[PDB]
């Protein structure tokens, strides 16, 4: 039955979402009962609910993915696996993503990061912002992914997974002539070229042409399990879908946005640019930057996790009652859904006092005085992001090498409004700004 889920859906692209459950939680109170997707579903707001969904993954609840993403991204990624084998594919991941393997892409994508704000930002005396962060963005992930630094592949490519994107969140008709379908047959060219570079892959490492760490295609080539098992290809390809689903909208999001909350917010811009400059001033010229300067970026994280309060990237995720729960005096039967979202903690002035003031000081001292489960951009559990500290090295550097490039930037629209019908929060008309480059 279509229950909720159009209201829900009016409320999403609305771009309003908090007064869906305001209302909700005003009538019924923070667990209350709704149908979202054909569904029978129970969102539970607030931090003690954030705690029983997002801590308790394969005790009461597991991941549970709508049809629809389910044929987009795969039955064999790590998001659509559960039990046993999402742990295992947690672990192979944890080899590209995990904080040691991290520090060894830096070199690689601050590279990528300098040449395109040298080549398409230094010298223009104005830029549309989204544009580029969307470029930045996913060459970063085709360099890192598959090695792909073939300008003209990446834009391929670039092309292929936008096309995709578009059918999740078009209605899921499987028909000629609808979005869902282009998606699906875009989805199937992705496949045939993913399955091409593994096979040249495996064949570039027998030959010592490359390594099993260089990227991630090699990792998840050269992992074996504990039994000696290696991922299918199936596996590989599904989990490559759903991790530039995952990796390329998301990033987008606080990287085009960041700069219009700093040029709202003067004094805090002030404070970036002096931990950016302090960080230079201990280094020779043409050194790069290294992953101890990374972590002295604090406040410039400060700015960019502030940003994402105010403007969540992934409003929130859906799981499944795989047993009678006793919550609150009630009882979410198994076979239920269940729902949490930011929206009942990130903009509340309970939890964070004058929710609507963009305050970095709110995260000083590395978040110490952040209360459990009142800011949650990455969710948390068994089921937490993956690519948290990636995201968080591309804003670093992004924000990094802008700075050392302008003496000052201006919005050509002060009052461009921040808008996103699709889940990603973006700026209305891209955030264009002049530019002022250090003489
Ligand atoms: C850029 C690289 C990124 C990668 C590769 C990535 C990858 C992933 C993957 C694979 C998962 C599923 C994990 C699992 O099912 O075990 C996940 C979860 C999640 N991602 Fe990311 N992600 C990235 C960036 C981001 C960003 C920037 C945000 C938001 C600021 C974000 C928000 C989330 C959230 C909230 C979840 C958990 C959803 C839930 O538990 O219901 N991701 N990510």
């Amino acid at each position: 039955f279509i229950g909720e889920s159009f209201i829900f859906l009016r409320a999403l692209r609305s771009n309003s979402l908090e007064q869906f459950f305001d209302e909700r939680v005003k009538k019924f109170g923070l667990v209350f009962k709704t149908s979202l997707i054909g569904h029978p579903t129970v969102v539970l707001c607030g931090p003690a609910g954030n705690r029983l969904i997002l801590s308790n993954e394969e005790k009461l609840v597991q991941m549970s993915w709508p049809a629809q993403f389910m044929k987009l991204m795969g039955e064999n990624s790590v998001a659509t696996r559960r039990g046993e084998d999402h742990i295992v594919m947690r672990s192979a991941l944890a080899g590209f993503f995990g904080p040691g393997a991290l520090q060894s892409y830096i070199g690689k994508m601050n590279t990528e990061i300098q040449s395109h704000i040298n080549e398409k930002w230094k010298g223009k005396d104005e830029v549309n912002v989204l544009p580029l962060v969307r470029e930045l963005v996913f060459n970063i992930s085709a360099i890192l992914f598959f090695n792909i630094y073939d300008k003209q592949e990446q834009d391929r490519l670039h092309k292929l997974l936008e096309t995709i994107l578009v059918g999740s969140f078009a209605l899921p008709i499987d028909l000629p002539g609808f979005g869902f379908h282009r998606a699906l047959q875009g989805r199937a060219k992705l496949n045939k070229i993913m399955l091409s570079l593994i096979k040249k892959r495996k064949e570039d490492l027998q030959s010592g042409s490359a390594t099993a760490t260089q990227d991630l295609l090699s990792v998840l080539l050269t992992f074996r399990d504990d039994k000696g098992t290696p991922l299918t290809n199936d596996e590989i390809l599904d989990n490559f879908s759903s991790l530039l689903h995952a990796s390329y909208d998301t990033t987008t999001s606080p990287m085009a946005l960041i700069f219009k909350l700093l040029s709202s917010n003067p004094e805090c811009y002030q404070k970036v640019v002096q931990e950016q400059l302090e960080i230079l001033s201990n280094k020779e010229e043409g050194e790069e930057i290294t992953w101890k300067d990374l972590k002295a970026m604090k406040y410039t994280w400060q700015v960019a996790q502030e940003t994402l309060r105010m403007f969540p990237p992934v409003f929130g995720t859906f799981r499944k009652a795989i047993t009678d729960i006793q919550y609150d005096g009630y009882t979410i039967p198994k076979g239920w859904k269940l729902l949490w979202t930011t929206y009942s903690t990130h903009p509340k002035d309970l939890y964070f006092n004058e929710p609507e003031k963009f305050m970095p000081s709110r995260f000083d001292q590395e978040g110490k005085h952040v209360a459990p489960y009142t800011f949650l951009p990455f969710g948390g559990g068994q089921r937490s992001c993956v690519g948290w500290e990636f995201s968080k090295m591309e804003i670093l550097l992004f924000v990094h090498h802008f700075v050392k490039t302008f003496s000052s930037y201006t919005p050509v629209d002060p009052d461009e409004k921040i808008s996103g019908d699709p889940l990603p929060p973006l700026p209305s008309k891209g955030f264009s700004i002049k530019l002022f480059p250090r003489p």
